[PDB]
Formats: structure tokens, sequence, C-alpha cells
């Protein structure tokens, strides 16, 4: 009952810097972003200038905390091999699983078709995330397998 649009997906968000353009996912009330996107220096987000809570180069795992009351995801607890990434175009593509932070994509691609969707969450087709995208792995430019941290090593960082 009401009226609404773009309701495919609610904890996915845009955010672009100036040079660069990320996506950010909501997790356990925390927004998780990549590390060498945002890097080092901050930037201004919409409530204005934040300061990074969460840092990690070795990981490239970075984010804030946010107040509690918002929906948010869950790591997936169904033994899905079978997963989809979320693209900054809103594009969906199945991936099989080939490892715990590694796997292989069923569709060869180019690096640049894949650039720019950093932060993207792969989400099982049960409906729980496994992860979020972080760097893509390619011998000539060409992209066939895909590499992505779980959301139980994000639970390692934020308790330290
Ligand atoms: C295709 C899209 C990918 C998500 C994406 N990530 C990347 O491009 C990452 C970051 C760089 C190199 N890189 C890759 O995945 C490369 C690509 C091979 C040809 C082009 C580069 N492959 C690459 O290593 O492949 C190796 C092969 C084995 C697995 C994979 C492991 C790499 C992990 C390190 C990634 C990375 N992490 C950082 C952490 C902190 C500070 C700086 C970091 C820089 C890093 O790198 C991206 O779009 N990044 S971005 O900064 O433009 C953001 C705005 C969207
Ligand atoms: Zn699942």
């Amino acid at each position: 009952t009401g009226r609404d649009k773009n309701q495919v997906e609610g904890e996915v968000q845009v955010v672009s810097t100036a040079t660069q353009s990320f996506l950010a996912t909501c997790v356990n009330g925390v927004c998780w972003t990549v590390y060498h996107g945002a890097g080092s220096k901050t930037l201004a987000g919409p409530k204005g200038p934040i300061t990074q809570m969460y840092t990690n180069v070795d990981q490239d795992l970075v984010g804030w905390q946010a107040p509690p009351g918002a929906r948010s995801l869950t790591p997936c607890t169904c033994g899905s091999s079978d997963l989809y990434l979320v693209t900054r175009h809103a594009d969906v593509i199945p991936v099989r699983r080939r490892g715990d932070s590694r796997g292989s994509l069923l569709s060869p691609r180019p690096v640049s078709y894949l650039k720019g969707s950093s932060g993207g969450p792969l989400l099982c087709p049960s409906g729980h995330a496994v992860g979020i995208f972080r760097a893509a792995v390619c011998t000539r430019g060409v992209a066939k397998a895909v590499d992505f941290v779980p959301v139980e090593s994000m639970e390692t960082t934020m308790r330290a």
C-alpha cells in the first residue's frame, strides 16, 4: 500500500568522488566501502565531512558506524555456491564459488566492463549476502575470476 520506485534493492547506495566513483553497502547497521577507492584521504558524504572509523590497506576494508534502526543484510547461511554480483549499472550475473575469497566469472569480460562497480554486494539466491566486490583478476585485461572479502572477515575488523 503506497507509491514508490526502485524497490528492487534498498541496501545498496551509490556514491561518487571527485576522481573516483564506488558504491557502499549497509551490513550489520554499518556502511562498508572499499579502502583503495577512498584511501587515507577523507571524503564528504550527505551529512557532511566524516572521519573513517575502520581502515585496512592489507584487507582493503574501510567503512563507518551507523546508528541502529536501519535494515541490514546478513552473511550467507545456506551453502549457496551460485552468487549474483551487483554492478553500478544494476546488472546481475551468476558467479560460481571457487574459493572462500576467490571465485570464477561465468562470462569472461574486459576489466573496463566491470570497472566502477566496487562495493557491489554479492547476494546468494536465498537472499543472504556473502560479501562485497574488492578487486578484479585478469591476465591481459580480461577478467575471468573475481576476488571478494567474506562478511566474517569484516566482523573481525569491527571487533578490533
Ligand atoms: C574492475 C573493477 C575492480 C573493482 C576495482 N578494483 C581494482 O581495479 C583493483 C584495485 C587495484 C587494482 N585492482 C585489481 O583488481 C587488479 C586489476 C588488473 C588490471 C587492472 C587492475 N587485479 C589484481 O590485483 O588481481 C590480483 C590477481 C590475484 C587476485 C587479485 C588480488 C588483488 C588484491 C589487491 C587489490 C587492491 N587493494 C588495495 C588495498 C589498499 C590500497 C590500495 C589497493 C590497490 C589494489 O589494486 C575498481 O573498480 N576499483 S576503483 O578504485 O576504480 C573503485 C571506484 C570503483
Ligand atoms: Zn544465502
